[PDB]
């Protein structure tokens, strides 16, 4: 804060401030999915008969 | 989901979707009526005498 150093002593020296780092590197996602080429033979729920 | 697959273990295959039905034929209705031209001689409740 400041507290009260008297005008007869030098006083203490404050450490200024600062210093904080961090890392958040990798991440990933990959939704592979199949087309199923033999699924197209039968009738889909759509595509009215 | 496709959560978090790392990019050396490329990943797994999903099965997409599909399927539903129902059956109900037409239904039917027919209200027959008659005209019977022999009952037109007597006056209607309308058609003041």
């Amino acid at each position: 804060m400041a507290l009260y150093v008297s005008p007869i002593v030098s006083g203490e020296v404050i450490r200024s401030r600062g210093g904080s780092t961090s890392e958040f590197t990798p991440g990933y996602v990959k939704p592979k999915h199949e087309v199923n080429p033999q699924m197209t033979l039968r009738r889909l729920p759509d595509e009215d008969p």
